[PDB]
């Protein structure tokens, strides 16, 4: 019982792009760009489509960097999030009704205003490591349990 999601981090040598979600699930937190994968669509194509929809940016090659499974207690469906990174984009970031993008210097990543799991795996992403993670949440603020390990193959 899991549903496929994508998450894309535009990670350049000295900065990373995050977007402040304005409505819906996760509103009020900085995050990467992504969403649900459609019927008949590959995961990577879904990741590329959602980056465009939410940030206005065009990506070519996306690199697989992680898989994170999210459980919310009392909710049947697990979220199976496929995480990707890219350093080469086209376009400039677009603020819309749904998302406000902003660049962050790597020493100024706003962890207090991000999902709490990011403190665990974002440092791996910044050092070009790949990972498998699992986070069990109660509500949107409390991590009850988690696992996280580095992998050679996502
Ligand atoms: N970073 C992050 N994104 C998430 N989306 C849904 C649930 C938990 C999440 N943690």
């Amino acid at each position: 019982a899991s549903r496929l999601y994508t998450l894309v981090l535009v990670l350049q040598p000295q900065r990373v792009l995050l977007g402040m979600k304005k409505r819906g699930f996760g509103a009020g937190r900085w995050a990467g760009f992504g969403g649900k994968v459609q019927e008949g669509e590959t995961i990577e194509d879904g990741a590329r489509r959602e980056l465009q929809e939410e940030s206005g940016l065009t990506v070519d090659a996306l690199h697989k960097v992680g898989q994170i499974v999210f459980e919310f207690v009392g909710e049947p469906e697990l979220m199976d999030v496929h995480v990707f990174c890219t350093d080469s984009i086209q376009g400039t970031p677009v603020e819309s009704d749904e998302m406000r993008p902003c660049w962050f210097q790597l020493d100024q990543i706003p962890f207090k205003d991000m999902w709490p799991d990011d403190s665990y795996w974002f440092p791996l992403l910044l050092q070009k490591k790949k990972f498998h993670g699992y986070f069990k949440f109660q509500g949107q603020d409390t991590i009850l349990d988690y696992t996280l390990r580095e992998v050679d193959t996502v």
